[PDB]
């Protein structure tokens, strides 16, 4: 069923609340017992939001391999992504480790780093060329190398070195600054000109390792940027672009992490994001 007269009938009958909970209920359920161990306890921002053990990303290092990060392997659209917690003032050198060890190009930030009069991520990255920041435990040095301010979104590169080899790679931070405090944005037409520029830089191509996408707890914004991305793909690949059903590859999505889209309101909102994207995708 073409998902614009899904969608249309969804919103006349006034049904979203109810779509929504029928996905809950059908989402997988997997194992976090590492997640859960009391040596991870200050490695989690929220008691309620952990890793599935079989899809979870491990660090490179024998002390303690754990980090809330997820590897999201999207078989037929041929497009992986490491879906993360925004980071705590213990685990920004963990961060930063991951970004290193898995090669990624991007990281892809969706909250503001204050957000409701409070914390909702640590200030992980420089904010002046002239003040770079060196994690001791990891062994590794952060340098801001440029800054472009955009009334939606910035984007920043940043040069991350080894001390350990003294390799270095440049890596690119596209921060999308104006989800509101409560809800959705009316429009997405901000939210799809920023999924554009992610793709144009090379970020989410298989010449690198996986994409880092996060929010603060890296399940709502966050898994409105893969679901919408993904979707928008398979639309490009498939001979039918009317075969791509949303819930179908969100379900597909929950089997690598729980809980991926919040409310009934971001459900809506990733069906309006696919059905204005695909105006491009079929020719425009
Ligand atoms: N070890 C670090 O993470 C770190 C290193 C250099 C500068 C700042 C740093 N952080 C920033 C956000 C979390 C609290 C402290």
């Amino acid at each position: 069923m073409e998902m614009e007269k899904e969608f249309e009938q969804i919103d006349k009958s006034g049904s979203w609340a109810a779509i929504y909970q029928d996905i809950r209920h059908e989402a997988s359920d997997f194992p976090s017992r590492v997640a859960k161990l009391p040596k991870n306890k200050n490695r989690n921002r929220y008691r309620d939001v952990s890793p599935f053990d079989h899809s979870r990303i491990k660090l490179h290092q024998e002390d303690n391999d754990y980090i809330n990060a997820s590897l999201i392997k999207m078989e037929e659209a041929q497009r992986s992504y490491i879906l993360t917690q925004g980071p705590l003032p213990n685990t920004v050198g963990h961060f930063w480790e991951m970004v290193w060890e898995q090669k990624s190009r991007g990281v892809v930030m969706l909250n503001r780093v204050m957000e409701k009069g409070s914390l909702k991520c640590a200030q992980y990255w420089p904010q002046k060329e002239e003040k770079e920041m060196i994690f001791e435990d990891t062994n590794l040095k952060l340098t801001l190398i440029s800054e472009d301010i955009k009334s939606y979104y910035t984007v920043r590169q940043l040069e991350l070195e080894n001390l350990t080899t003294q390799e270095t790679r440049e890596i690119l931070h596209f921060h999308y600054t104006t989800w509101p405090d409560f809800g959705v944005p009316e429009s997405p037409a901000s939210f799809l000109n920023f999924l554009f520029k992610v793709r144009e830089s090379g970020s989410l191509s298989p010449e690198h390792g996986p994409v880092v996408v996060h929010c603060s707890a890296g399940i709502g914004r966050s898994g409105t940027f893969c679901l919408a991305d993904t979707c928008l793909l398979l639309m490009d690949k498939r001979k039918d672009p009317s075969s791509v059903d949303i819930k179908k590859v969100l379900l597909e999505m929950r089997k690598f992490r729980m809980g991926l889209i919040q409310t009934a309101d971001q459900l809506r909102f990733s069906y309006l994001a696919v059905i204005e994207g695909a105006k491009f995708i079929m020719g425009d």
